[PDB]
């Protein structure tokens, strides 16, 4: 099979590979649509999680099951299927202990382009599938699904670690596609005034349609003097951070009120120190809790955000800006991932097959 | 001054009674819109949480202040206030450990017409008056502010106490004006499918304008059964019960998952017993957590939930179903609440005064 | 192989049953020390959990490792483990969800005697034994482990389940084995005063070594009123029921102050209905927490507890009263749970094999 | 009346000040038993929360009242109580989001020698008295209950920060009074495996005492890999940072696992930054949750603490190496701290009067 594999840090290529084999509890899945991610960009261009031999990349798709492993009981071959971007080992000291996205490890619940080959391939390998696969709903289509493998997930994830409480004041920090969500989350935990940080202004407003009320640009001030101005001085109740670098951190806290949480999700690529400043910080006292997380992952958290799709309550088709048709064209999608022009929030690439809708 | 009051159990009327006394802490306030509540219904003519006489009835209302304490920093004479249901005593054991509602024993943070002169009187008293008292947004009419002293504040706190999370299943059992505030509560913490149950039409319109996708009437069958049927079996994540009776608790134990929430903030107004399944709740071992609660008080959680309205994210004006001019009108209000047309959700009785935008 | 079986509600004797089959997870296990548990009782005798034909009892075990399945990577032959009585299937819905002791529906981790074929067996079945099975350590006598299985892991929950801060003033309700451990855990999650009740005397001084401050015996009167009386009318601050009947709750509700938590941990082994007071319960509204749980397990919950034995800081030894040697001594073990002389708190049976310490 | 107060960056004396005005809900206090803290050295000499002019220094005191307000209803004049260190306003915003240790602001519940006058005067001022003070049981040392306004309470705070479980292998990082304390939290929330790290030698063997189990030595090697090997590199499951500096928190990142939490309550005398290792935090991901918060205060803190005395389950005798009589000798004391000899953990002063045990 042929696969987008990363060859070394600094180095993409289309490789040939086996098919993998498929234990008794795994899948094998074909993709039917596929994203590529900032986070992939990191980690072969910036080696930011240590270096890879090919290894295919991408970790969020919808697919179809083409194989089952024989202790497989809720899936069959031809089943669409969403995947999620973390795929646990359930019963990992880990994963027992509340925390199933570090299942063997720090990150290694996320095995798809961190350690694992990915979803850029014809056939990719799924560990634990009953756990880790959900039913595609009838009502979603395939790439409003792909978002809910990564940029749903963790974007509420955000949310989910800056303890939103009703009512609270919320600043988002970055506002890639991740952010949009993490808007969303906000909104979706009882936010009232959420503040949307962007480099942009353009996609600033979409933040406005998840659930925003107030829009900061970088290219003005400082956006912790412009934070602290619209809030009488007072600051924000909580602080998700979805983008940025090392230093937004400070940025943060600097803007949040004693007594909080600030949720970070934004995978850090470079730098060697995340600096959180004494003063602001309370001299160690202020309860200004850091949190910084990999999304959750598995079949149940994807059934859950589908339901969100389902009933009407995330519209998540508003990240989608580009699309292509066929597998070679993630090495495309990836590359606007790399270079980042203008209008770009996400590509999502779509692939048929003729037994698409008859496969078993 | 004259107010309306509870007679002993089974009746009410019109009686006079001193101004109450300002301590260096407390407000005296007047109020500007009132609105009656089933609560009182259930105090009076049930007497369901034992006898009264001459205490004045009420506890939701937009007022303005006619008086401070030598120690309020605050708040000023003319202020318009939003008055929370609870006022705790924020110094109390039970505020130090975390609830305030129950400041100096089991609900004794709800002192407005449980056992405290409430607010249906042309003053009425405020203890630790700049804790309790929210100021009235500009942006929101004192009608539609009225709704979040005990309506909003809580039905959201039953979808709290249901312990919703992202994507969950819920049920709200009970579609009054709680109830569809417990809809909107649980929409607001980022519930998908919500089956709200009851049987007027009307109600089962505006919970879909809050969030509920299912409605659930009794006339065709046993609810548990129908919300097994439409979940396959599995039943319901998590239930929020809003009304009822004291039989209601074994509905949502036969309809919830293990290890889930049962969220009530009912006030059960007769029967000696709240009777549990044993089978059912996992023959003690189910992990179907019950929990029981009043409303949280006080100005912040008022201004948290009106930065709700503020920002466009909550409607309150859809609960108010009839409206009357003048302090008389609390009378008529609260027969509707007594005798029950098919008509009503909220009423709300506005009072003017002659210095209402001059007072100072 | 020969196991003591449940032969239907009334009945138990000992049966010829194959030997399990071993898939690729699975391990199978012959028992080293093995606990009989009042729980084997009410289901054998009471009926409570439904009729059964031919399961094999037992739920308590250190065994030792006679098959692995071919992907078992953390155990092999002739290991000795800590079997708990609770070995979920780790990516089942409800294990996702934080629920594992309820994998597969309602107690679904409790497989033991409850619906699989239990340890009272010459050899017996585990699923998922990398994720359910922890190492004996070299420092724990089996029979002192065997305490880990159940006794100290349920009567811990019961201490979670209660909520159990820094400094609470608690009462455990029932000091058999499981009430006497879930002293010891409230004394380990921080509690002060510590009320436990029960009749037994001897029972009455080892709750004391574990933590108990108070002995509170109903012949001295209503335990409501002697805990009241004890604590000069505010009740107390957390409660655990780890014995009693489905009456029990209203005892707890009785004596605990408003903003709290009831932690039961009690098997509930006859009637229809836990009735919990109307005005008591706050009239629904007391923030008075009820929760009702089975033990957590799989193998880092026994790391983690026997952690408290290697490190000095739990002697599970006081908890046995009884002890045998041979595997057909499980019954006399059991029968003592049946018919409760005033001796017994835990009897222990030992079973040696001629290769204990040479299996490999 | 006289107390020593700082008089601006760099300088402490003492100074005659009038006797502080006593509002409604006020107590003054003299002095019993005084201690001095090693936070006051940071606040005068290295001016790390700003200056102050004329501040009467102190934080810790066991005191007698000498008069109340006229609206104080649980205290009279005679009455012996533990001061906390810690005397919210309970009305407060933050009080009611549940934070009163920064009531007014951050860390605006510590008030003594904060920017409050503190407890080095012949007589001291009190705010919400009946709300800040507990009474000192009669089976408790004033010297001994000095310790609770501060040190416990503090230390325990640090291993509540950290999230502690059942069987959780804790590091406690700094080993002076505050940290002695965390250790026995973090004994008393269940920790089984202890690692204590100091500087000295002579009082990590008093943290035995509290239950650690492994003592490890700054002058030896790294400690972080000290503890790596000592847990096969895996690491522990929660750290409570108590004292070091701004590079303590790199360290328990370096040690710590995925999935867990650091508790600092160290007051950070110096330096601009925390810095945060972005890989060993799993660059963003690794949810290493962080946390430094100012001790909770108030009477029902000081209650629930002072119960671990009361009955035997806390001693905290073992912190007094320095005893003082005389209102004098608290200069001489504050300079221990200063100074820091060898062999000292916490000097106490008592102050003693003719109508100590008359006074009405
Ligand atoms: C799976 As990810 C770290 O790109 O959100
Ligand atoms: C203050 As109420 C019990 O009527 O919601
Ligand atoms: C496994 As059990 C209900 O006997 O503690
Ligand atoms: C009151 As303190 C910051 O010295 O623990
Ligand atoms: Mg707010
Ligand atoms: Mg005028
Ligand atoms: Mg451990
Ligand atoms: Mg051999
Ligand atoms: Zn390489
Ligand atoms: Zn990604
Ligand atoms: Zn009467
Ligand atoms: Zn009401
Ligand atoms: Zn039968
Ligand atoms: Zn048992
Ligand atoms: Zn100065
Ligand atoms: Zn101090």
């Amino acid at each position: 099979m042929k696969g987008l594999a990363m060859l070394g840090i600094g180095r993409i290529g289309w490789i040939e590979k086996k098919i993998p084999e498929c234990g008794p509890l795994d899948a094998l899945v074909r993709p039917l649509a596929l994203a590529p991610c900032t986070s992939d960009t990191h980690t072969v261009w910036a080696g930011a999680i240590g270096d890879r031999h090919d290894m295919i990349l991408g970790h969020e798709a919808v697919g179809q099951i083409v194989k089952v492993g024989s202790l497989v009981k809720r899936l069959k071959v031809g089943d669409k299927v969403i995947v999620p971007a973390i795929t646990p080992d359930w019963g990992e000291e880990e994963s027992q202990r509340g925390y199933p996205m570090h299942s063997g490890g720090m990150l290694g619940g996320w095995k798809f382009s961190n350690f694992k080959d990915g979803v850029f391939s014809e056939v990719f390998h799924v560990n634990e599938a009953d756990a880790n696969l959900a039913l595609l709903p009838r009502d979603i289509k395939p790439e409003d699904a792909v978002m809910l493998s990564d940029m749903v997930t963790t974007g509420f994830h955000g949310a989910e670690l800056a303890n939103i409480k009703l009512g609270d004041t919320v600043c988002v920090i970055g506002i890639g596609p991740v952010g949009l969500m993490s808007v969303a989350g906000a909104n979706h935990l009882g936010a009232g005034r959420i503040f949307a940080v962007g480099s942009r202004k353009h996609c600033c407003d979409i933040a406005l349609e998840y659930g925003a009320t107030d829009i900061i640009n970088y290219k003005n001030g400082d956006i912790v003097e412009q934070i602290l101005k619209a809030t009488d001085g007072k600051g924000v109740d909580k602080v998700v951070i979805a983008g940025g670098d090392v230093h937004t951190f400070a940025q943060a806290v600097k803007m949040i009120k004693p007594g909080s949480d600030i949720g970070n999700v934004n995978y850090l690529g470079e730098g060697d120190n995340i600096d959180i400043p004494r003063s602001e910080w309370g001299v160690g006292m202020g309860h200004k809790h850091i949190h910084g997380g990999l999304t959750p992952g598995g079949r149940v958290r994807m059934e859950k955000l589908a339901s969100l799709i389902s009933t009407g309550k995330l519209d998540t088709s508003k990240l989608i800006t580009h699309r292509f048709e066929g597998l070679e064209k993630v090495e495309d999608a990836l590359m606007l991932m790399k270079n980042k022009p203008a209008d770009l929030i996400k590509p999502v690439v779509r692939i048929h097959y003729d037994d698409e809708d008859t496969l078993h």
